[PDB]
């Protein structure tokens, strides 16, 4: 038939998993009556679930949020299958693929059939993230909720920020066959920030 | 040929226009610096700025994981220029349009043109939500903070509700060109609220 949407996002609750299942990271929503007309506040972390980072989060006075040009959130992408994958993604596991200066490249794990925080989440691993950035890609996401560990000094990050690719973490793929995609990944509008939430969908256009 | 991408969707920050200027409606970033890291939390008004108000009965029985539902937040829309309108759209300003059961419709009014909170907006008056509720659309947008003003009781929410259209709120339409769009209205995936916040966009597809 016609186009498929897949809608990428986890969901934000009291309660949902967060990182290092730290209680300090979980989102708070407040109400208050009187009378007729909803009021309602959500407090969250930035980094929560489905989100895009900005350079601010690991560079000192580093770029922030608005700063992300929407048109790079925007366009095709390409979903890889690294399933098979065991502890984290190297060089070694993604070299042969078809991946391009320009393109936003997702990568389907373990992560996304796992729905706990896990600590040894599969991540892209300094190797691969100096590969991708030498490849000069445009973004990369990933389905854990931080894209590397492990690694003293976060090199992953820093290699990725530095070379001006997007990330985009916490992705739930376990639903979306590997291929080509239309990608909207849109996040709050939010100005002067480390991040922030964003409603990802995936068009098979 | 080429693809636009519109943004339509207002800019989250403190000191930001918001309903009646009330300083209680404002959003709050606060953050925490160690090392390199930096990371903030926000909390903020599911009716922030650019947001989604849906029926009730969309998010049902409890929170389970239910949020509200996209199958009409992305697809097709009629973008009218009713800029012309004073006061209150009614019925008379939209009764001769284009408009079917099904749709989704934006409406570009002197709003889009004011960057602060107006209190004498103008906004969708009782006998067009009648009109409009009693077609069957399945979503209506509007350029200010609120719908409705003016009306005891909020007749224009209570009948577009009944119907089952989704409400946004919000936009930022100045730039847009009457005409039909793909719109991409992607609200903040927050479990059990009949609002939130969103990232909307518009494409000329
Ligand atoms: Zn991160
Ligand atoms: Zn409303």
């Amino acid at each position: 038939a016609a186009m498929k949407v897949y809608d990428v996002t986890a969901p934000i609750y009291e309660g949902m998993p967060v990182y290092k299942n730290k209680p300090e990271k979980q989102p708070k929503r407040t109400t208050i009556t009187n009378g007729y007309v909803t009021e309602s506040r959500i407090d969250m972390d930035v980094h929560t679930g489905t989100h895009i980072d900005a350079p601010l989060h690991m560079v000192e006075g580093g770029a922030t949020f608005e700063t992300i040009p929407l048109n790079d959130l925007v366009g095709p992408c390409k979903l890889f299958d690294l399933t098979h994958v065991n502890d984290r993604i190297t060089k070694d596991d993604i070299a042969h693929l078809d991946i391009q200066e320009g393109d936003f490249v997702l990568f389907k794990t373990k992560n996304s059939f796992e729905d706990a925080f896990h600590f040894e989440f599969i991540f892209v691993a300094e190797d691969a993230a100096r590969y991708l950035a030498d490849k000069q890609i445009r973004g990369v996401g990933i389905d854990a909720l931080g894209i590397e560990r492990a690694q003293e000094g976060h090199p992953t990050h820093k290699t990725l920020f530095s070379a001006g690719v997007i990330i985009i973490e916490g992705l739930r793929l376990k639903d979306v066959p590997e291929g080509r995609y239309f990608m909207v990944a849109a996040p709050l509008k939010l100005v002067g920030t480390d991040a922030a939430p964003a409603r990802v969908l995936l068009f098979d256009r």
